């Protein structure tokens, strides 16, 4: 196993992130800097408005989804609230941290959707947080029921880049212009266009958070159940920055949040924000043969958590070409092909919309679980780990989750102990077993044994989140799962899922 990192758990310069502290060290007093101030709660955030007005700092946003302000502030003034420059002497009260509001930037071709399903995401609305949507594209017409433009303030949908349209169509395109061939994963779903990225595909953290905020504020009005963020930076993140917090909070408000892993692989620790947010679904990219792409970002997070959780097709994906744009590699007037974890992301968002159509009562955690547990183990010796996560999502299995046999095991393992559980299986094309546990400081591993008692799969990442094993055409008989503490104790749960019959001996 890879030796791990630190840890370590106290790194900020008072209120300033290290990155922001360095930034302002090279600046002079009268210059301006764009920041996000995260407070410990909403009332503390509110108290600070009057003080920031006094100093003449300019509040760009006052957020609901996080207790934070997006603030443009002179260095001298920022030194004052940071407690680094005495009039106080005191740090601004109730501040958790102040970060930089920095800028985010975004052939064998293939269709996104290789399935025919009974569901199509009817009655579900997906928010596309991106460059916009070309709602005049034949595959999207009448779909865009909601719209906001935080870049230019235009009040009618458009897309001046191409990226957001391509993404929107992978998620929910009807495929009308190819008679279905390049439909998205959720052809019956509605869309809301949330433009936070400019024509160059660039945007500020503050704008992206505001787009997440808007989606949450407006979730009831437009029936938003899923949001899509095909955007991020890839500076290794621990998922505690303002944008990560915002997407985690949006998850808790009841939205399925689906985020691109990033395109900065194959190196490990290339998962940044908001890819690192623990709660959301972070999505890597495979090519058309189910092989992880070289560019797909690898985890773990900066704090050693397992990311991405799943991967999806993200290499030269054909989808809607926004009127007047030419992103990637044009196929014809209506369609263009592009690679990226940005293409993988909406594939998963649309599947999420199927599942929510199929199961109106499912929470986001339930959607995430079904995706993880049903994902195809396309590369057994690398699953679960920080390139493939749990494997490549399978829209058919995810959507038909409930038709499958299930078995749940639980127990406790002490430091370096194990537990085993036998189960019987027959008539199966597949079985998977997925392991969770409570103690995030503990590393548990998962092993799967055939009826001869021989190990046919293992899952032993060092990085905490889950473990995942399974087998295709498992021979009928009594199989064993073993839960092993590599280090540390925990209470655990293993879900076994199969299309065969599942029993106990
Ligand atoms: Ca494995
Ligand atoms: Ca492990």
């Amino acid at each position: 196993k890879p030796a791990v990192r630190n840890v370590s758990q106290q790194k900020n310069y008072g209120l300033l992130t290290p990155g922001l502290f360095k930034k302002v060290q090279r600046m002079s007093w009268d210059q301006e800097v764009s920041t996000i101030i995260m407070f410990d709660n909403q009332a503390d955030k509110e108290k600070a408005v009057e003080i920031l007005d006094f100093l003449g700092a300019k509040i760009k946003y006052n957020y609901h989804i996080i207790p934070a302000l997006a603030v443009k502030i002179k260095v001298k003034d920022l030194l004052i609230i940071a407690g680094l420059m005495d009039t106080g002497n005191a740090q601004l009260s109730g501040v958790q941290f102040i970060q930089e509001d920095y800028v985010v930037k975004v052939a064998q071709v293939m269709a996104t959707n290789m399935w025919n399903l009974g569901y199509d995401g009817s009655g579900i609305t997906i928010g596309i947080i991106d460059t916009g949507i070309d709602a005049s594209h034949p595959d999207l017409q009448g779909k865009v029921i909601g719209w906001v433009d935080f870049v230019n303030g235009k009040t009618t949908p458009y897309d001046d880049n191409g990226h957001g349209t391509h993404v929107a169509s992978i998620a929910a395109g009807t495929g009308a212009a190819s008679n279905g061939k390049y439909k998205g994963m959720a052809p019956g779903a509605k869309l809301v266009g949330i433009k936070v990225l400019n024509g160059q595909g660039s945007g500020s953290i503050s704008d992206i958070i505001n787009g997440v905020d808007w989606a949450v504020q407006n979730k009831d009005k437009y029936g938003i159940k899923v949001i899509n963020l095909s955007l991020g930076s890839s500076q290794s993140s621990d998922g505690t920055d303002s944008l990560s917090q915002a997407v985690n909070n949006a998850w808790d408000a009841g939205l399925v949040v689906v985020v691109a892993a990033g395109n900065s692989g194959p190196n490990k620790y290339t998962v940044g924000s908001p890819a690192a947010a623990s709660k959301v679904i972070t999505v890597g990219a495979v090519d058309k043969y189910d092989v992880i792409t070289d560019f797909s970002s690898r985890g773990p997070t900066a704090d050693n958590r397992l990311k991405p959780e799943v991967v999806a097709p993200g290499n030269w994906i054909i989808a809607a070409r926004a009127s007047g744009t030419s992103m990637g590699q044009p196929i014809n007037d209506y369609y263009t092909a592009a690679p990226g974890t940005a293409m993988a992301t909406p594939h998963v968002a649309g599947i999420a919309a199927l599942l929510l159509q199929a199961h109106p009562s499912w929470t986001p955690d339930k959607v995430k679980t079904a995706l993880i547990e049903t994902a195809d183990i396309v590369k057994p010796d690398e699953i679960a780990d920080i390139a493939y996560g749990a494997g490549r999502v399978n829209a058919y299995k995810a959507a038909y989750y409930d038709n499958y046999a299930k078995l749940t095991f639980t127990g406790y393992v002490s430091n370096k102990g194990s537990q085993s559980h036998q189960f019987t299986i027959s008539g199966a094309g597949f079985v998977t077993a997925t392991l969770y546990w409570d103690n995030s400081g503990s590393d548990l591993d998962l092993y799967l044994y055939d009826p001869n008692g021989n190990q046919v799969d293992y899952s032993y990442t060092a990085y905490y989140g889950f473990e995942k094993v399974g087998y295709y055409n498992p021979t009928a008989g009594t199989w064993t799962i073993k839960v092993v503490s590599y280090s540390g104790s925990a209470n655990y749960q293993v879900d076994v899922v199969s299309d065969g019959s599942l029993g106990q001996p």
